[PDB]
């Protein structure tokens, strides 16, 4: 079939792209910007794709290779603009031609659920947002509800803390590797190398909807780094601080919960528990 | 004849005026119990009070300690800011084209720099043109509800209003707080009378008529002008202090819009709308 791939030179858009095409597909990077409704309508009108795909958004600029960077006066039109404006036109215009949208969304919307209490499953497709510590989180939180009037026509996957086995600058476990002090906090995230090829299943089946799309089950910052130690490097040390100690040197707080993944369990039961799935990580890790 | 209209925003400050002229021409008005960001509650009101016209008048332009949209740039403002200024008017405009029944959403025309400068080919932004003023965290979200608003041509009228002016006086009223400020930054605006725009407001949503409107009186006042008239007919001791751009945002928490609204697509349905000097000698007479 035929992909129209929006970001297909960012980092997320790069990987899915190149797996697309090593299953045969043909793969169409968007010219069109996404906030650039009339351009995008005129590329899907001409292009004709059988699927179209988002992994565009603002996350990172310069000065700042985190979120942070959307808290600097002048940048929440950036904000708006491509993490809520772009998508909600690539939802209405795929909508209008019947052409099935994956939006790559994220779970960074709701805060608690990760304190192992008996009671707490975590927060679920269907649960509103209830973390609003930074611009990001806020924006992205409304996106997400904005994308369940398109429950139909859209597949919106909520990913965190995304990690691959090659090392990155947008990578959780390169990020915590190079980061002085770590805040550790149990936390539902998302192995790309594992969790793509589920992504571009969903996909090609036209499934639609809401998922929380993180491995299974929590792990820390902690675990992750003892991994690395255990395995591979002894004499790894690192300083720990709180959440308050962090909040005063970032510009903005960060999202700690649990993603219920029933719902996508229900589907793809062989996706890995996360701390199954980060043993394999860094056991094929390079440094 | 007579209609059935459900009204958010009834309590405030426009709502209230367009619910008791509503009830003057003799129509039944309920005012919404639902939050228009609670999806689910507005969807139960709608289909429970069936009603024929939908009305928004909602949003977040002040709060505790600021009169003014400077409310909005504090931190932990921006989650009211896209609830109230973005996603609550996106709710009703989605459940209002499942239910295909009528809205009228009242924008805002403080999207837009410019063409107020008496260039002979200015003629004004249209209501097709984009945001170009970015300089309030207000005017950024606005921008985009105003784009947003255009993927429901047919089905929701949005009509951007600037600076309303009304003959009562009241916090809210452009005259009221320029008569306030020790120090006036003059410069030509489009403004919206809402005496005179809130009549053909009702008879646009009686019509059905759809789409986006420029909807301030045609033509530019400045402070200095409508100070000057309050002085030559009601208060002839009237006295001001003029200050620039640059003196003001180094006053304020954020700039502001300063532009000319081409009104001809108004003016093509409704000739008779007062020209805005026109109006002002109204008002002011009445005053
Ligand atoms: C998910 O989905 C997104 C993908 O993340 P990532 O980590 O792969 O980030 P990334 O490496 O920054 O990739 C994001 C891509 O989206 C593009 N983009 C941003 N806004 C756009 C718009 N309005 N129109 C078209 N392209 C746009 C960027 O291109 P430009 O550099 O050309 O702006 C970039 O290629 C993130 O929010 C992620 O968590
Ligand atoms: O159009 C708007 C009207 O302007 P105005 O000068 O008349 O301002 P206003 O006097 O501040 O009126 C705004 C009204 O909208 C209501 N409101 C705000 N957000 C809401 C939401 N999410 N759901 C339901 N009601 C909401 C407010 O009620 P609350 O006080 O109950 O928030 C208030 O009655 C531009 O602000
Ligand atoms: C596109 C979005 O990117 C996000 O990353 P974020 O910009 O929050 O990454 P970091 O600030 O590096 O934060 C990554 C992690 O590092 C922790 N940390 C941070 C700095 C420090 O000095 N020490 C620490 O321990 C922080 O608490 C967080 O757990 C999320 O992936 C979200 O899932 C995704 O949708
Ligand atoms: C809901 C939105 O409200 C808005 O009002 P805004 O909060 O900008 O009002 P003010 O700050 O009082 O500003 C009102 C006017 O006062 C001027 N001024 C301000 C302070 C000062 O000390 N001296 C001055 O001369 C300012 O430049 C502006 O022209 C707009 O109506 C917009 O059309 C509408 O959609």
């Amino acid at each position: 079939m035929k992909w129209l791939i929006f970001g297909n030179k960012g980092w997320i858009g790069s990987m899915v792209s190149k797996i697309l095409e090593q299953q045969g597909e043909q793969v169409v990077g968007a010219q069109s910007r996404a906030d650039d409704e009339s351009a995008v309508e005129r590329e899907i009108s001409e292009i004709k794709p059988d699927r179209v795909m988002s992994f565009i958004g603002r996350t990172h600029g310069p000065g700042y290779s985190t979120i942070d960077y959307l808290e600097q006066s002048g940048k929440l039109v950036e904000n708006v603009k491509d993490n809520l404006y772009g998508p909600l036109c690539l939802a209405f215009i795929c909508q209008k031609y019947n052409i099935h949208l994956t939006y790559l969304g994220t779970g960074c919307i709701f805060e608690g659920q990760n304190n192992f209490s008996a009671d707490e499953k975590g927060f679920t497709e269907n649960d509103k947002p209830n973390f609003f510590g930074s611009s990001y989180s806020v924006v992205k939180g409304f996106t997400d509800r904005l994308m369940h009037f398109f429950d139909n026509d859209v597949l919106n996957l909520r990913i965190r803390m995304p990690i691959t086995i090659e090392q990155n600058p947008r990578s959780f476990i390169t990020k915590i590797l190079s980061y002085s002090r770590i805040c550790s906090i149990p936390n539902s995230m998302t192995i790309l190398d594992q969790m793509i090829p589920v992504m571009i299943d969903m996909a090609r089946n036209k499934t639609t909807g809401t998922f929380n799309f993180t491995n299974p089950g929590l792990v820390s910052h902690n675990e992750i780094l003892s991994l690395i130690r255990d395995i591979h490097k002894p004499n790894l040390t690192w300083e720990n601080m709180s959440r308050e100690q962090q909040l005063a040197i970032l510009k903005a707080d960060r999202s700690n919960n649990l993603l219920n993944t029933d719902k996508l369990q229900s589907l793809y039961p062989d996706v890995p528990d996360i701390l199954t799935g980060i043993r394999e990580v860094v056991s094929k890790m390079k440094f």
